[PDB]
């Protein structure tokens, strides 16, 4: 009860005002933390109320900060869930199939456990996933390659310093200006042993000509392929597909977003412009506009794999597992 | 003469029945010292009787085996040389300047003395062509780097051999087949330190993802700066082109040819078919159809870069050098 509503506050403010959980992986694990103690300590007869329930807290929740699709997803695979475990309890997707061959309002006593035990098999297989996506480092990765990465991804650095532990390959780290979170990743790369370099996006261009392959994570992916990832990401996925160097996406599958690109001003996160051109500047900042744009748009044509801890994949599929974690009334939430 | 005569017969003869002049090089000098004992020997009162009877030869040779390019360049060479002579001997190309503003046969007892110097200094232009060309070498190769070759070229050994000298870096070959000459090159490649891999030409494709950049030999460059090469090449420019990979043909001044593409079933060399299917085969041989064509056609927007004698040029140059060379009433012969 109250402490259900200070929870679900300090989650709405901790969004709103950013930071929390750095890591996607916990900030899932929260979502579904919160979600379980929406389902155990609120009063609710029929699935009807429940799915209206979580419906208004996704909808709070996203509302808070739109760029953090991983609510989102979270609040939408409950909801999968418990549409789910009341068709299997009650009953016995759009197609030409179901076109051609041809009510939540019951209640029953045991659905709530079936939900609980359901969210708990997600939550384990959640915490397992970064194993799961590194234990495919060696088929891909081969003797004396060269991969190239930009910012800092824990799934990506997971990946290497698994690959690593039997082959040799040069890594080279783009830092993603302004918050240079490359420096951090080539660091600890080094510290593993691993050859690494350091160097700005402007050269991304450059030395694509001597890439062998590129390994890359994102915040978000969209329902047609594309990519929610770090700035220059976009110019990164062009120079790659200039050369036809691959470029391999090593995301979760936790952050499938089964929205679509028809969004406009609010992909992008826009923060303060200090980290583009400084206050010190003086007079000139108050005839110059400055934007600072933190997430870009990659066009799914531009990526040639998607590895995740089922396996990997085209962008062409992606659709199909989008059709297997959400239902399409659930879009709009 | 009677030598003169039976030197040109036994010219031609080489030429219709294959071998002589292994080198490119070999077989321009021999032209130009055959060239020069014609214009010696004979009577000509004037340059128009000169022009004509070298005409006659050059068309006599040029017959003898059109796929060799290098003798009716040499032809045409000479008559240039001939043309600017006379021209500054006796007087003072189309263009828009001369359309806008707008006679031989005239005995000067000087021409031939100035004829003979000019083809003596064309003679000595071409024996440092290949140091010149690969003393070009550090320019275009950089450290650790990788480079793929077809065939067995002359002077793109000479170029890998200059740049082994100060730097270390991985040669691919893949091997002409039927003539397996790749090997040759492979062989002699490593005999030099240089560290080598030999494959076949159905692995180009499968290697280029893997190459920095490639460097090849020609046997003739066209007016719009297409290539005659070996077999195989047109492949291999497509898979560089399909990468973005640069392709740099290292080939000297003198294999320029100022005939364009519109030439057809005369391009390439047919040989007999026993280099791809043996004659052991049988009775299949009587209802087979086999071709083995020697020479590829490859279009001008595959190549990157031209290095000869005089330096770097791109292929949309090459018409300028095209109008350098060779004056435009001689392009029939």
């Amino acid at each position: 009860g109250s402490e259900l509503s200070e929870r679900i506050e300090s989650f709405v403010e901790t969004l709103k005002r950013g930071g929390g959980p750095r890591s996607s992986e916990e900030m899932a694990r929260e979502t579904l933390g919160l979600l379980r103690q929406i389902i155990t300590d609120h009063r609710w007869s029929n699935a009807g109320e429940l799915m209206e329930l979580i419906r208004r807290e996704g909808r709070r929740m996203t509302a808070a900060q739109p760029s953090e699709t991983t609510v989102g997803n979270m609040v939408r695979r409950v909801l999968k869930i418990i549409r789910e475990e009341y068709g299997r309890l009650h009953g016995r997707q759009e197609s030409l199939h179901k076109l051609l061959t041809s009510d939540f309002s019951f209640h029953y006593a045991q659905l709530q456990s079936n939900i609980i035990e359901a969210i708990n098999e997600l939550l384990v297989e959640l915490e397992g996933t970064m194993e799961n996506i590194a234990a495919q480092a060696l088929e891909h990765i081969h003797s004396n390659e060269v991969i190239m990465t930009i910012g800092f991804s824990r799934t990506v650095e997971a990946f290497l310093k698994e690959a690593a532990r039997k082959r040799k390959f040069h890594v080279i780290v783009a830092e993603c200006a302004p918050f240079c979170q490359g420096h951090e990743m080539a660091v600890n790369l080094s510290k593993a042993g691993i050859e690494t370099t350091v160097m700005t996006d402007a050269a991304i261009f450059a030395v694509m000509s001597r890439v062998n392959k590129v390994i890359i994570g994102t915040k978000t992916i969209l329902a047609n392929g594309a990519l929610r990832a770090v700035t220059g990401t976009h110019t990164l996925a062009l120079a790659a597909k200039h050369h036809s160097t691959p470029l391999i996406v090593c995301a979760p599958m936790f952050k499938l977003s089964p929205q679509f690109p028809n969004e406009e001003d609010s992909f992008h996160k826009f923060v303060a412009p200090e980290e583009v051109l400084p206050f010190t500047e003086g007079d000139i900042l108050e005839k110059v506009s400055v934007h600072c744009p933190v997430f870009d748009y990659v066009p799914p044509e531009l990526i040639t794999l998607f590895i995740s801890n089922i396996g990997g994949n085209a962008p062409s599929y992606i659709y199909r597992l989008m059709s297997e974690l959400y239902h399409p009334d659930d879009h709009v939430l």
